[PDB]
């Protein structure tokens, strides 16, 4: 089977219609015959610590006896450990302010680590996450693929390519506030992709 | 002007996003504006993250509870403080390919339907008039015209859905490329700045 790790970061829970998709992607997965064993974190609800000063010291290797910041570092240590483990990485990233929703961005500022995920300080730039692909499932109100509207699909092919994550497909469902059609059609052409994606291992 | 000042650096007086905002305003001063400043150290302010309870309130779908009203006239604030300004003087280092947590958490309570932008038929329609935008941007790598910078069109694009379209950029690059880097990307920032504060 593929050990997969699945990032949900929406703020609208079980209405999601990016935690929906990720687990239709999950059941297309499941049809096409993988057995995947899941590791997966609903963010919005994890409260992570937000990156300050004392924070990034201690994940630089500063020894920080304040209980807080050890066990962020702990934390940082332990998603770390599991973006490592998997060979699939499913993330939810519904376009909220032009951005991605900042529990996402709070999951990257606590992985993307270096000496762990990445090297930038040496002659070449360097990943340390090694066969992992992601699969980024991102609904948008507005429409923005292939338009300088989009800085969330660079973004997270930026900052999956500075850890070594090079394969990385999107499925988007776009022009979602046109209810009902433009709703429907965005899902449908999620759904496409979805079944499209789903045979790959 | 009345400019609006947002700092957003984790490294507190080490900061070089914060060390070129000072840099950028003493210059203007040099040049003979007398600017009334309004300044925000974001990192120090303990911004709420948007969640579902927040989000309801602040697009008026549901009267504020009590925990969160706070976080509402927060918001209110925010965004008088926005509208009342000539001037939006950003920092935006990049950290991990974005902007850091604290800046993002401002733009989540300041870009607000009805507030700083109406839904239309067609494009969301800014609010916000008579505000133009610098945006103070340092880096360890060098991105500036490459695919690999997305802080700049994340931030064109939320100032622009609010209606402010005149942004500059003062970019300092190649940082992590000790000594010469350093000093090369600071010594740009300096000339984009000086070129800047005149106008
Ligand atoms: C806080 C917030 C901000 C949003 N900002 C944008 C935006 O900048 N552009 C856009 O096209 N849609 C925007 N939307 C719409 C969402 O992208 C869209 O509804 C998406 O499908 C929500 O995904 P979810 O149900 O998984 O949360 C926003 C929605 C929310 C809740
Ligand atoms: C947490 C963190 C993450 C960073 N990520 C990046 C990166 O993605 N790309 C880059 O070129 N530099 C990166 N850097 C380097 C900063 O962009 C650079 O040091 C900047 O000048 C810091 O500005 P400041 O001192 O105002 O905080 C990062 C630095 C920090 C502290
Ligand atoms: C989230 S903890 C952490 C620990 C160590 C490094 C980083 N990020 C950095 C970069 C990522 C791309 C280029 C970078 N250049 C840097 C220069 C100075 C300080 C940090 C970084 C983050
Ligand atoms: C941070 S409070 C807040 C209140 C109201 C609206 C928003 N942002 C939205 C957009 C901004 C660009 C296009 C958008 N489409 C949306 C669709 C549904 C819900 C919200 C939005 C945020």
């Amino acid at each position: 089977g593929a050990n997969v790790l699945v990032l949900k970061s929406s703020i609208n829970g079980e209405t999601s219609l990016t935690n929906q998709l990720i687990n239709e992607f999950l059941a297309a997965r499941q049809a096409a015959g993988h057995g995947d064993r899941l590791t997966e974190h609903d963010l919005s609800a994890m409260a992570l610590p937000t990156l300050d000063r004392p924070l990034f010291a201690a994940l630089r290797g500063a020894v920080d006896p304040q209980p807080a910041i050890r066990e962020a570092v702990a934390l940082s240590d332990q998603l770390i450990a599991e973006l490592k483990a998997s060979d699939l990485l499913v993330i939810g990233a519904p376009m909220y302010n032009l951005n991605v929703p900042t529990d996402l961005k709070k999951w990257f500022d606590l992985v993307a680590r270096a000496r762990e995920t990445f090297r930038y300080t040496e002659s070449w730039p360097q990943g340390l996450v090694e066969g992992v692909r992601a699969v980024v499932v991102s609904s948008r109100g507005g429409i923005h693929q292939g338009e300088t509207t989009d800085a969330v699909t660079p973004y997270l092919r930026a900052v999956l390519g500075l850890m070594g994550i090079q394969e990385v497909e999107f499925i988007y469902a776009e022009g979602l506030d046109n209810r009902p059609h433009g709703r429907d059609a965005g899902i449908a052409s999620a759904r496409a992709q979805i079944a499209r994606l789903a045979v790959q291992a």
